[PDB]
């Protein structure tokens, strides 16, 4: 019987490459999504075409709120409903936009940025552990977390909290055989709304190849941390940044 | 004329020693509190006995919610109403209790992330918005043990990591306005009120420097340095005040 | 042809496991040794039995001295002589012992061994490795220490060398990236405990490890090395992977 | 009686600023120097005309060698000879220049100077400081805030400053029981090298978020003075960045 993984924000970009690569490794997958319904459903079809009954979709808003715990419990519950087990959780979903200190309500910006990047991962980790071989969690962190983008306070706080969670849950879940690690991209797939000139400005800064990471290169690191080659690894965060975080201003 | 500071959770313990030390240095002070009204008022009276009209109190719950932004705006406003200015913000208030992975979880999230992280972000926003030979700065009370966390304190540890993030992010963003943003990071200081001496001792014995916890006044000393003219080039720094505790392996 | 790797201190323990696992992945290997000749040759014998002329040995003291540059240039040249290429360098050799601040080697000898092996030799080997490609998956892996910020009592010099090694890892990652040479680290917590250590003291450390109350096997350390040199890590440089079972996360 | 401090590389720039501010705080000072004999004697002269018998100079090469231990032992002995005590050691002296990995002095010499001045000498001075020991004893190591975002082709210099972080933490741990605190001060850009042209100076100035300017030597000395003071009696193994946000700025 094949293991199963939840990947949050799996319909597009990095999360999709992660779900595809896990599926290629033999995992059954829950493709969580928020708005990208048609892409998620299309991805599940593609994966079910390759090996039937190996992929389902699962819709959830991961904004912070009083019902977020129920939503997170449901994501994990859906893996058991589909596959009777849940071996891997990948915390990938993330809101990302500026929140300047000096000038959507601030209430909403806090809920979305802290919710998706930190609180939902925490609640998913809780539900993962409570519902419980080679069990592990991978959190998508940020290699630039100590050299953050200007005016991205709330986002930076979320990713910083995600580091805290990675370490805290590694320590706490170790006695249950659950490993908790992170993969930290620098620049990978650049945001759709970012202009081409700004994209080339970031590309030029990467020491290794003057280019961004492909989604697949990020996924490769995830695959390593969930595999048998990482059985002793927990609380570790692997930068996949082409040296970007090493470059001074 | 005298600068003014806001200290959150200033009724007791570390917050109180910080408020007392800032006042002795010549600052007028907003003593913010949540439940400790009698202690906040007593401190205010003591300080006002030293120099008239130099201390006020301000009550607010710093738990995350829809009203939190308004409460934080109000805390900062109280300093302007009382003193006409606000030169220093000290984010000290903090909830601290275990949240094991395996009182509702949404309230734990609201309390632990609210007090330790979101409230400080909101207060920083409001502090800076109102400033848009002056030495403006913010001190965030962090945790020296943030990368070697207490077992089953994930939410608290997440709040404190977030606070490091804010410290760095706000330092970068507010530097053009000449607002410095720094942190003080205790290891073990004033231990929980009722903790047995045998348990207190277990922690004291781990501290390389003197086998004792930090006094609130020693934590306060580092805050005083960071708000002073001797730290005018220091921003985004987090000073550990831990007697070497974070350096000790398991 | 097959890629070629240099592993320093590869005769025993963690270096042996790294050299073995690299050999099993298809690398030809230079087994460097200082005092462990018998061990290095018997590993080469075992590897060459699997695939003929894929393993050679190379002797050198990695202590800091006026001749260290020459010895490091020769370790790297041994790879080019044997195999015609050098694709991977694993800086594994390490001296490890206490150097108390407050009180039969002299202190200047302790400096030469602890800083030489853990930091200077890695730097010189990195330099020679890079120069011999100055005129396709090139990388260096440095054996670091997960406990570097919570150091063993009275191990100042050792700890200085492992800190220096982090610096080397980052500086060389930055400088060599335009040459397509990646530079990373693997950081064990408690793996194979030293032969010198008493059994009760071994169990003391084993008990502190969150993940399974046991030390890392040498092969688990080697697994992270294999990952870092592989095509699955083509965008990774200046990274240091802890392989410590969560030990570094545990407070006093 | 007045406390006494050793400051390495104290003839000029940041080390001088540190020596001056410790002297203004009431310390007697040992002004260590290597080549800057004239400027060292001149500083000692200025300080002694402020208070008699409160400054001495001490010559020493801090390049790594088999004699370096005796040299460092003698620096410490010189403070006890002049002043009868040694309360503070400041590790300030530092060689700084490129060592490209891919292509002057020999590589042996570069290792000896860059690792010796930045790491080995601080280690041996710490050893001798501790061995020779109301009281407020401490050591301050001049580190680098850009240690994890290093200057291109400065491997050996960066290895040394990294090693200095290791020593700061290792010594803090080991000397705590003796009541000796060990901390660091990490500048980003302070006094730029005299060799650097004004255009490259401004380039570096422009990058600093706080004021678009380098730290003054006095601003560095302030943080040193705090760490040696009674306001820091619980602080050990801490490295204070004095960098105006420089290390926080992405590429
Ligand atoms: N791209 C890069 O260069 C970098 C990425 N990272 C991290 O790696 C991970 C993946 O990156 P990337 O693919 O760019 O991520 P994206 O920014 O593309 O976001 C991925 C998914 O997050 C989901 N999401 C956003 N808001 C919510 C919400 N409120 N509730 C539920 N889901 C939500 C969205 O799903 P939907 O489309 O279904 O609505 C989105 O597709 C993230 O954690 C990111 O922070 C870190 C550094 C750099
Ligand atoms: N003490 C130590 O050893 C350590 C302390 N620290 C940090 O140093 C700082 C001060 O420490 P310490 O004195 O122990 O702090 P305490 O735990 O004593 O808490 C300080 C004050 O926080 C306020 N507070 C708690 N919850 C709320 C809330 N929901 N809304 C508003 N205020 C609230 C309380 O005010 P009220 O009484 O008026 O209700 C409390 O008195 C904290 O940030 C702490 O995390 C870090 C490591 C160790
Ligand atoms: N073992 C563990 O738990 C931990 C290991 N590490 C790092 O992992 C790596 C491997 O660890 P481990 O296998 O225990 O290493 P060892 O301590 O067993 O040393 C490995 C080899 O280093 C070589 N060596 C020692 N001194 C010299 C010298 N002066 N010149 C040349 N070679 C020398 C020796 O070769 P020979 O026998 O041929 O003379 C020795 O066999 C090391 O870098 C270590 O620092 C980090 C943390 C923990
Ligand atoms: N300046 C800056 O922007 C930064 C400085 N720092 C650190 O702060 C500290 C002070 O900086 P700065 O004033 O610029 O230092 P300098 O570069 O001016 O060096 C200070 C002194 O180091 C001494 N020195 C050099 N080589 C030797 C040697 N072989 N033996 C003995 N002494 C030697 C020299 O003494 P003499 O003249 O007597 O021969 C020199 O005057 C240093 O540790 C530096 O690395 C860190 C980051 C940035
Ligand atoms: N959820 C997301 N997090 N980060 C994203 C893109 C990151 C990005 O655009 C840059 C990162 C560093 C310089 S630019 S999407
Ligand atoms: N808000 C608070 N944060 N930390 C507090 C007390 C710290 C404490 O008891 C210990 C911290 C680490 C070992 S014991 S109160
Ligand atoms: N060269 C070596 N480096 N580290 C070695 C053994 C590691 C070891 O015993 C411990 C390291 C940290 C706690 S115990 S050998
Ligand atoms: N001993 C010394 N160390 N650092 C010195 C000057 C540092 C310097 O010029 C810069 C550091 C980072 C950008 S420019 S002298």
């Amino acid at each position: 019987e094949a293991p199963a993984a939840v990947v949050t924000g799996a319909a597009k970009r990095i999360g999709r490459a992660i779900a595809v690569k896990l599926h290629q490794t033999g995992y059954r997958v829950v493709i969580h999504y928020h708005n990208s319904a048609e892409a998620a459903v299309s991805l599940a079809d593609e994966l079910n075409k390759e090996r039937s009954n190996t992929a389902v979709v699962c819709q959830a808003d991961l904004t912070n709120s009083n019902v977020l715990p129920a939503s997170c419990e449901e994501i994990i519950n859906s893996c058991f409903r589909a596959f009777g087990r849940c071996d891997v959780l990948v915390n990938n979903a993330s809101a990302f936009y500026p929140t300047p200190l000096v000038q959507k309500t601030v209430e909403t910006q806090v809920a979305e940025l802290i919710g998706t990047n930190a609180i939902a991962p925490f609640l998913l980790t809780m539900s993962f552990a409570q519902r419980q071989s080679n069990l592990s969690i991978v959190n998508l962190c940020d290699a630039m977390v100590d050299q953050p983008c200007m005016a991205f306070s709330l986002y930076n706080m979320g990713k910083h909290a995600l580091v805290g969670l990675t370490q805290s849950a590694a320590l706490e879940l170790a006695p249950y055989g659950i490993r908790v690690n992170g993969v930290a991209p620098g620049v990978s797939l650049l945001p759709v709304a970012m202009g081409e000139e700004e994209k080339d400005k970031w590309r030029r800064k990467v020491p290794l190849g003057r280019r961004e990471a492909s989604a697949e290169q990020i996924a490769d690191a995830v695959i390593f941390l969930v595999s048998g080659s990482a059985q002793y690894i927990t609380g570790s965060i692997i930068k996949v940044d082409g040296g970007l975080s090493l470059v001074h201003a």
